[PDB]
């Protein structure tokens, strides 16, 4: 099927899906100040408007836009999309804590974040990664665990972001 | 473009400028039909739920091949695109018919397009192009000829998208 999130069905989020989103991840984590920037200026790329949603450049001292609150969102997309690989794999379905998804439901409705921010996102994402991680690593496989996963997070934050059930 | 804009926008658009767009457009007309398919795959690619908003009944057309709504319309952005050129080079403005630039924004202001839509469809308007034209004739030049005429078409179409004020 095509449903906004798999709240309760069947969801094969193999052991071997989860590892591919890991051991990535892991390799992004040594180089984290760098690719963060280059995930950001590859979104700024995309869609320019989207790093409207954060505010011009300032800290120290250039318009490269080395400001805290983007470097620290970056790992929040990569840490909170790594943390839905992994639950995927347990119990079929994304679970964050009710204080955690009601809080981003909330940040991402007041800031306009619109369903083609998600994907553009997603499309940054995976790019970086295929760009980062060596050639032979990366896989359609790996594209897609990370897809699956940013994909279900994306499905719960949405629902937290317009009415009742 | 701004350097002082108000109602006079500096429309610098040179006849170099002009003679890059058309060059890089006789090569795409070599193979327009295969070419207009690899733009709405990168469109769809970066964002899905945009050609989620041509989706599919009266024609019954599920496949993206299928549907003549996008064939054609990835030939008038590329088209107009062009004509936007022309017209910044020969007059300093677009001087798309009033009553067309009106149709224009009352079709997509109507269909949920913002400037993250604009944005992306430019993103894949210029990885179509330098992935088409030789890699010789691309030049940042190139690339920057045709983000220009983009840009103020679609500043055009934006005006009518938006009250008067
Ligand atoms: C599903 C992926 C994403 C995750 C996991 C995520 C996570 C977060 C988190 C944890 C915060 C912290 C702020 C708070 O909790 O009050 C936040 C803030 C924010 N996010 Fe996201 N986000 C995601 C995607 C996006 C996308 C696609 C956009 C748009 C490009 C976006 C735009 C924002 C904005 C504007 C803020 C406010 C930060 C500020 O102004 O200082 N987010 N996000
Ligand atoms: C400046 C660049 C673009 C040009 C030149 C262009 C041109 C047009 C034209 C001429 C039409 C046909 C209806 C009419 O106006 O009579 C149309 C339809 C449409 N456009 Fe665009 N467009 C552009 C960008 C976009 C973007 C960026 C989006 C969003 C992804 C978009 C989405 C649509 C949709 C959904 C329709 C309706 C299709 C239909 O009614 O048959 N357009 N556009």
């Amino acid at each position: 099927a095509l449903v906004e999130d798999n709240n309760a069905v069947a969801v094969s989020f193999s052991e071997e899906q989860e590892a591919l989103v890991l051991k990535s991840w892991a390799i992004l984590k040594k180089d984290s100040a760098n690719i963060a920037l280059r995930f950001w200026l590859k979104i700024f790329e995309v869609a320019p408007s989207a790093s409207q949603m954060f505010s011009f450049l300032r800290n120290s001292d250039v318009p490269l836009e080395k400001n805290p609150k983007l470097k620290t969102h970056a790992m929040s997309v990569f840490v909170m999309t790594c943390e839905a690989a992994a639950q995927l794999r347990k119990a079929g379905k994304v679970t964050v804590r009710d204080t955690t998804l009601k809080r981003l439901g909330a940040t991402h409705l007041k800031y306009g974040v619109g369903d083609a921010h998600f994907e553009v996102v997603k499309f940054a994402l995976l790019d970086t990664i295929k760009e980062e991680v060596p050639a032979d690593m990366w896989s359609p496989a790996m594209k897609s665990a990370w897809s699956e996963a940013y994909d279900h997070l994306v499905a719960a934050i949405k629902q937290e972001m317009k009415p009742a059930e």
